[PDB]
């Protein structure tokens, strides 16, 4: 695919390894390696995504006025719209360690269920987000 295309997918490798939640992914969940390394491919997502806009930009089909506005917002709310969702990802990644660091040495099972559950819906929203871009990417050029 395009490279933010790539981008995002290796946020999504990522992210399908961490919602094992295997002792090696708390290892690095614990130590904030996986928030930090979200925080990377996140940022690079959205760098690329927005070079690609203005690529496609010097390719346009003319049309009308209104159209090319209204299009080029729509657009950039959803480009918005993705980077709160992979923000929203790395936040709940946060707030994990954060419990788990306050409870000296008791079982995290129910939290990691908790978690798990919460982190499906997560993706959803990330994925139906970045369907809908990719939609309107591939519309924009022709408007």
């Amino acid at each position: 695919g395009q490279r933010w295309e790539l981008a995002l997918g290796r946020f999504w490798d990522y992210l399908r390894w961490v919602q094992t939640l295997s002792e090696q992914v708390q290892e690095e969940l614990l130590s904030s390696q996986v928030t930090q390394e979200l925080r990377a491919l996140m940022d690079e997502t959205m760098k690329e995504l927005k070079a690609y806009k203005s690529e496609l930009e010097e390719q346009l089909t003319p049309v009308a006025e209104e159209t090319r506005a209204r299009l080029s917002k729509e657009l950039q709310a959803a480009q918005a719209r993705l980077g709160a969702d992979m923000e929203d990802v790395r936040g709940r990644l946060v707030q994990y360690r954060g419990e788990v660091q306050a409870m000296l040495g008791q079982s995290t099972e129910e939290l990691r269920v908790r978690l798990a559950s919460h982190l499906r819906k997560l993706r959803k929203r990330l994925l139906r987000d970045a369907d809908d871009l990719q939609k309107r990417l591939a519309v924009y050029q022709a408007g």
